[PDB]
């Protein structure tokens, strides 16, 4: 007998270079028990505690003239307050100095447990999609699990 | 009454050289309700939504650049292909010692007979200081 | 199904909440398979002179020895943030106790919790 818990695990679209496009229609991605993917956002079908999680992976070749700040932010748009409240975020600086040019890899991971309401819209956003790495699958993903 | 959910929590072997070797014959390690451990892979006994998870802990004594990787993969019987579900790549860098835990998890639709691997590139960098540091599991929902 | 999910409060890591919370420890009420999970978040401002290691550990106090179930270590060395995630499935006994602890409650900061679910 299947579980009735709302869950989702969506993944970056690897041919959408220069963007972060979440897919549920791809090998090993899923929407279940009422969770929708609408306008690049996950939509919560019932109230409760959810674990939210996400990973993005950034990659560059050597360090450029201008200072690089990589961010990843998960936000919540409630029906009763329809503007992005940040739930989780992290900043990373992959580069100490300008390359005086080996690859660097900087992942950012965000997870937490939050109360959510029906109709909640969750977004998972980066500032620099030009540094995303879509080399193989499994690197960039976003999901929720009702507790 | 005991739960009939397929479950597994397997643990890395501290004395397998140049290898990430999963064990279930240890304390607080576990195969139950159909899950098998064959060729270092966990084998699913039935269709369903599963939680899947793995931790690995890397440790180096200083910095000369090193890349660390950690990947959970699926092989579906029906497709006979090997495909990543979760994957992390990470540059960790008198010599003071660094630690890098990588914890991979998510929920997935799995089919009867699927085989799952949890793999890294630098077994020489695994740390076994304490128990509980390197592990691999699945939980039917 | 027995479930708990507790969270932090200073000075220490104290958990404010048919699973009981006796002595900052969750107490198993029946024998079976449990999913157990936790996270903690550490904050500092700048790097100290003495080398700091942050650990986080979930232990099973059986029924009376004490053994790691899940554990990890981070080395942080401009403000910084380092989380630590733990989670897995375990066969437990009626009356076993579970601790989720850290070594440096001084660097402790949604993201700080501990819980178990009977499967
Ligand atoms: C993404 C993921 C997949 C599998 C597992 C075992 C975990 C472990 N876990 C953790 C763990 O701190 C973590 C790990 C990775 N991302 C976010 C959090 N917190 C949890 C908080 C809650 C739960 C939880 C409670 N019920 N269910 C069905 C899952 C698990 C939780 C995380």
């Amino acid at each position: 007998t299947p579980s009735d818990k709302p869950v989702a695990h969506v993944v970056a679209n690897p041919q959408a270079e220069g963007q972060l496009q979440w897919l549920n229609r791809r090998a090993n991605a899923l929407l279940a028990n009422g969770v929708e993917l609408r306008d690049n956002q996950l939509v919560v079908p019932s109230e409760g505690l959810y674990l939210i999680y996400s990973q993005v992976l950034f990659k560059g070749q050597g360090c450029p003239s201008t200072h690089v700040l990589l961010t990843h932010t998960i936000s919540r748009i409630a029906v009763s307050y329809q503007t992005k409240v940040n739930l989780l975020s992290a900043i990373k600086s992959p580069c100490q100095r300008e390359t005086p040019a080996k690859p660097w890899y900087e992942p950012i991971y965000l997870g937490g447990v939050f109360q959510l309401e029906k109709g909640d819209r969750l977004s998972a956003e980066i500032n620099r999609p030009d540094y995303l790495d879509f080399a193989e699958s499994g690197q960039v993903y976003f999901g929720i699990i009702a507790l």
